[PDB]
């Protein structure tokens, strides 16, 4: 039976720490420098406590429902508190305990994306209720559908590190929320930590320290750089000069955009995706006419990256190639469907979360 | 003869960097945001210079006296400046040079815990003298007794990553010291860096990227989260609302509490230890009626974690199981003895350090 | 044919992230706390955008020209956008894609060293032109000459991690530039991030998680500590007391000094190099009578470290030993020649870069 490779174990445990670093303190500092000074402490507390919450719900039943075998939409409850998972159990080429952790850290950053932006306007108890409802009914099923052998994966959707599961999912939850900068060095510091942590996020998604991890690593460097330049150029063009926030936004734009594509594309596709994503991101926030503008970058770039993954995975364009019997035509259709499903699923669940919270403790911070 | 495993080498070198990160700048920023603004620069200088000092004393004779073979209390001086340690020498499944580094980084964070808190009130030269005396007569012997085949290990004490060697040892040295917040975003940033670095501290204590490292990794995530929630709950209960400092303290509480237990317990035990530690930590600082309050968390949670390791390592409770012929009765007795010995040994040595310093250069900062 | 070792792949990918961390946000925060408050945002933007630029030029033709086979001074253009590099291509004991990334990250920090210091006084477009010219005509050829089988390597120059390619190269470019602290906690934070990232920089230069990486790791810890103490001592001696900036400068001094020597020397040589470098660094900045003073540390310590590598690599002094038939006499001569060549090559190219920029868009910020 399958034996764990210590090199992959090492890599994946370090990658998980890097993803945890994206939340604690990555996203917290990113939002901290953007929101009003008088709201920072509170937001920092909300991100820390909800992070703890997600970690616990993950171990208690999150992992089992997301990654256990079940149906197209959710797993099972046979892994409650990781029961039935032998310590030496192997998943892929690493111990399953590591997969649990790595996957849990993706749940954390996703929630951090939402809470950091909404902390200012939402009541503490309301956010806890929302987190519980949305992690359970949206994050878990979508993670199951994309990486848990569910509906989307079973139809061949390409999403290496979560353009759907993380970015689009959270962008929509945050935008439903919105519908209902004092420290730029701080924003930069959080952007930097997100960037560095993102190497575990993207490369670690290979599940092994192989050539695919190497590819995702290089593409991340390339798409992020291309997006910083694309954004900055659009900014110099529209506003006459680049800005620090523009540069950070650009980096996030490329990072988000390359997320679903990193392990399937060539460096050439990474450069193109990065440029398009930096520009689309700028167009995005511009059109979005607020820290919630952030969901404009995550949502627009997540959609763009997911669609472009269906183009650039082509052998012809330097990608690793589409699956057997799959054309670019067919693949693009599947990407569009995965995006639509994600937008609607997250939107509805988010609307139910906020509404439930509003009905139980009241949303609007007292 | 024993051959080094490159995966373990990679893992352990990365884990050492993560532990170094806990001090530089982890603990420095944690204390930096807590102490008075006018004292920050000085404290930062004291932590940096004493960190350099510990690194040098470690290589010169620290490692040899802690990890060389000798007696129940200390090693030998056959590894002065690492002489007699062939470059290719293997310790466990990694090169010995890596073990030297990894172990040295534990000495560093321990000292950083003490210096960051006392920098404000202690004279520079006095702290250097104290560091020399206490690292040499307390840290080294206790490290030798617990992880160097000394008295405590030879009696079967369980302490995976240093609830005694690091936490209790330093909590007591700091409290003897005490007997003789302006920037909360900064406190949060240091807490976050401590958390992330703590993965190398805890997981790296397996000495290999195996299932025990995976277990320690997951338990760290779980106990920290459980402690953040336990603390926050106690805070909402006693003070009417959670606070940022409460959330950070909770995280430190769970981290400290799970330190001796991480590699021996189940995730269920990790959750219970985390909750108890977050609450005990809150009770601790509360009773301690000052940045020195920090020693209340490290000391109380270190004791709690060490005792609970003697309960939760039981197979019955999801642990890896006690050693052959050892009962929970017998094990708890050994944990209590290791704690008592650590409290007294560190207390006496710390008292001698401060007193010597006071007699030579005067303690009270001029 | 050569097969990739996943442990080395893991290690090298994590080491690359650590080197990227040195720039984003390491050096940016180091300079951020040193320069005038009103110039921080701009400098941060310049470092971010030029970082993106270097990443792109690297992939487009940088890597190919630096590491492809060509002549003594530069490589070739057969690896444009990494064409002809099969995804599974192995370089040493890791996938070539990882070598590309790791090497690109060295290009980044080198440029960050220069831009962070000069951002204040240089026009944005002027710095972009300068970066393009200097990366292309100085960084690339020197990287090729030292690590790309060029002139210096082919004559046996010892420079494990870049005392010439990075430190001296950038110190000179910055000093030619100069010829034409408001937040010390911030300076400390950047110093700390540089330190931690430096473990990937130095250890990762072994290209594998072996005993040489272990040696470089330990030596880095030792030389940095020795330099912090040497600097601080010189400061207490000359100025009556240590300072936070002194402590950070000392750390950078030891880090720089041990860079070319880390993989060839014994810990004893690391301690001596560290002390000499901390003192030489202090003497340096002192003599330099400004954030550009930083080039005094990088340049003086880079020269010192490079020369001392020719002494301490000797078996007699605990080093790994000089190559067959090479004496310390002969080796020191080669070190001096590599330093001279680097100083002049970088100086001339830098002078041409600034001048071209000045002639095209004007240097002096409007």
């Amino acid at each position: 039976p399958a034996v764990a490779d210590k090199a992959d174990n090492a890599f994946m445990m370090i990658c998980t720490a890097l993803v945890l670093f994206m939340t604690i303190p990555g996203i917290a500092l990113f939002y901290g420098g953007l929101i009003r000074g008088k709201n920072v402490l509170s937001m920092l507390t909300q991100v820390t406590v909800t992070f703890a919450l997600v970690c616990i719900l993950w171990v208690v039943y999150g992992y089992s429902l997301a990654f256990g075998e079940g149906n197209n939409f959710f797993g099972n409850i046979n892994w409650l508190m990781l029961k039935n998972i032998e310590l030496t159990a192997v998943m892929g080429s690493i111990y399953q305990y590591i997969h649990v952790a790595f996957q849990g850290s993706f749940a954390c950053i996703t929630v951090g994306l939402i809470v950091g932006a909404l902390a200012e306007r939402i009541r503490f108890s309301a956010v806890l209720i929302f987190v519980v409802v949305w992690l359970t009914l949206s994050y878990i099923p979508i993670a199951h559908m994309v990486w848990g052998g569910g509906l989307l994966a079973s139809h061949g959707a390409l999403d290496f590190a979560g353009g759907t599961v993380v970015h689009i999912n959270a962008a929509i939850a945050g935008l439903v929320g919105a519908y209902l900068p004092h420290n730029l060095p701080m924003v930069f510091t959080g952007t930097a930590i997100l960037y560095i942590g993102w190497f575990g996020f993207n490369a670690g998604s290979a599940g092994t320290a192989n050539e695919i991890a190497a590819l995702a690593f290089v593409n991340t460097v390339v798409a992020t750089a291309a997006a910083i330049l694309g954004w900055i150029f659009g900014e110099w063009a529209l506003r006459g000069k680049p800005s620090l926030l523009g540069a950070c936004s650009g980096a996030i734009a490329g990072l988000v955009g390359v997320t679903p594509a990193c392990g399937y594309i060539g460096v050439g596709g990474a450069l193109i995706i990065g440029v398009v994503a930096g520009l689309a991101g700028l167009w995005g926030v511009t059109m979005l006419k607020d820290p919630c503008d952030v969901f404009g970058v995550f949502g627009v770039c997540g959609i763009v990256g997911c669609i472009m993954t269906g183009i650039f995975a082509a052998s012809s364009l330097g990608g690793v190639g589409f699956a057997e019997g799959v054309t670019m035509g067919h693949q693009l259709l599947v990407q569009l469907e995965s995006i639509a499903i994600t937008i609607v699923w997250s939107g509805v669940v988010a609307f139910i979360g906020y509404k439930l919270a509003d009905l139980t403790v009241g949303l609007r911070v007292p």
